[PDB]
């Protein structure tokens, strides 16, 4: 199932999912360009919204993000595309803090502001989407991104799961941050490890056996949920920022694809690639000179992953 899962080459798209965005002609162009890629996996990624980080809060579905049918749209695009599909909510605050430093003045209290009441919402949100990853036939559903404070929570993280399985029988990850792949104490709950692998260029090759030991030690396969590298000066030092001050600078994107690629084995523990990402409304080729986001497409790295992914079969 996870053991010979095939090796994924995948790209996230439309992330942050505004709605109405995804029912748009130039999503469904932007999708058709993804698949023309040597992808075998999309991850569609949105978020809702926390009114603040110490507020139980979460604001989804109209009018904030995607409607489940604009999910159903892009995944039956998706599926008759020949892609495989990863559903992946998860939230932002409204004031900008990082989803990973969401906390709670109470552990417990349903309607008090506590690490209860938020992952009752948050639970809430899993399962309705869950659900809706079912009915969509998406093969994976990711339960979690980037959740630093939330993940010592365990028995709290282990109900959420429990539910997003009453819902949902395909594959399950859970995506933690850079660094945190030794940390999370409920890898046994998800079928794969997956991170957020923003490691800079200089860092790859000493953390590749990290990545390995936490593979072996769950006995569970590894592959990154996000990666990649804006194409602006520097930013291979700091690939996670997408606000970096820079000119623009195609050739640092590919730098930073080339020593991922050139860092990671070919060992089976090792499951590849989910890139980050793809705009819902993409540029034309000629204008990806102009373009300083993380988007490979007409950039020398669309050329490298090609290289990369077309070997990996
Ligand atoms: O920084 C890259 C990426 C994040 O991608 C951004 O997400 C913000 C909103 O969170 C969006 O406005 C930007 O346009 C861009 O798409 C994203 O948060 C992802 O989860 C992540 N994690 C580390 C780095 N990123």
């Amino acid at each position: 199932s996870a053991f010979d899962l095939g090796f994924i080459r995948g790209m996230t798209f439309g992330f942050v999912g505004q709605h109405g965005t995804w029912g748009t002609d130039e999503a469904r162009a932007s999708m058709r360009a993804l698949a023309e890629q040597p992808f075998n996996w999309v991850t569609l990624a949105f978020a809702g919204l926390m009114e603040h980080p110490g507020d139980p809060a979460i604001a989804y579905g109209p009018p904030v993000t995607v409607s489940d049918d604009e999910i159903a749209s892009m995944a039956e695009l998706a599926h008759a595309l020949g892609l495989k599909v990863c559903l992946k909510p998860t939230v932002n605050c409204r004031d900008g803090t990082w989803r990973g430093e969401i906390r709670f003045e109470k552990e417990h209290g349903p309607d008090l502001e506590s690490w209860e009441a938020w992952f009752g919402s948050y639970s809430d949100m899993m399962a309705h989407y869950a659900h809706v990853a079912k009915r969509t036939g998406c093969e994976m559903f990711c339960v979690g991104c980037e959740m630093t404070t939330a993940e010592p929570h365990e028995a709290m993280w282990r109900e959420t799961i429990a539910r997003v399985r009453t819902e949902y029988d395909g594959l399950v990850t859970y995506n933690c941050n850079h660094g945190r792949e030794e940390h999370v104490r409920f890898w046994d709950a998800v079928d794969l490890i997956s991170s957020s692998a923003y490691y800079p260029i200089d860092r790859w090759r000493d953390r590749v056996p990290v990545l390995r030991e936490v593979a072996e030690a769950h006995e569970k396969p590894l592959f990154f949920m996000e990666v990649g590298c804006p194409s602006r000066s520097g930013s291979g030092a700091c690939p996670w920022d997408y606000r970096h001050p820079g000119a623009v600078c195609l050739d640092e994107q590919a730098r930073f694809y080339e020593a991922m690629f050139a860092a990671m084995p070919d060992e089976p523990w090792f499951k590849g690639y989910m890139l980050w990402e793809w705009p819902w409304k993409l540029y034309p080729r000629e204008a990806a000179s102009e373009d300083g986001s993380y988007c490979i497409y007409g950039k020398p790295a669309e050329d490298v992953v090609a290289r990369a992914f077309s070997a990996i079969a």
